[PDB]
């Protein structure tokens, strides 16, 4: 079926969409940059991919909670997408258990393994 396309916002700071960049790098942008557009594709239930529209790399994560962008569909490029109050949703990477996506108030990613699902650094809202 169809693909939904949206900006995942980090509502910290002046407030960020998670973004993939063309050099492979992960990071935060307060405005509608091309690179925010992020292809969610469902992988099994309760699962998805994040993909990077424009750069064309999959948001992943490591063993050691760092993210980074993958040219090509890998097992550290799926997550958990968890609801959250007042539909924010956070992300779990599925092969690391415990470890979430998350952008800091200066726009830049923290590390997957110093954030928990109960801060605001880790709750996403999907838009646009």
């Amino acid at each position: 079926g169809i693909k939904r396309l949206r900006r995942l916002y980090c509502n910290v700071g002046i407030g960020f969409h998670l973004q993939a960049l063309p050099d492979g790098r992960i990071g935060g942008a307060h405005a509608d940059t091309r690179d925010s557009l992020l292809e969610l594709s469902p992988v099994e239930r309760g699962v998805v991919s994040i993909f990077g529209v424009a750069s064309r790399f999959f948001v992943a994560m490591s063993s050691k909670g760092k993210l980074y962008g993958s040219p090509f569909f890998t097992d550290e490029c799926t997550f958990k997408e968890i609801l959250l109050p007042n539909n924010y949703n956070a992300y779990e990477s599925y092969k690391y258990p415990g470890m979430f996506i998350a952008l800091g108030k200066n726009g830049k990613t923290k590390k997957g393994n110093r954030v928990s699902p109960t801060m605001k650094v880790t709750h996403f809202l999907p838009r646009l």
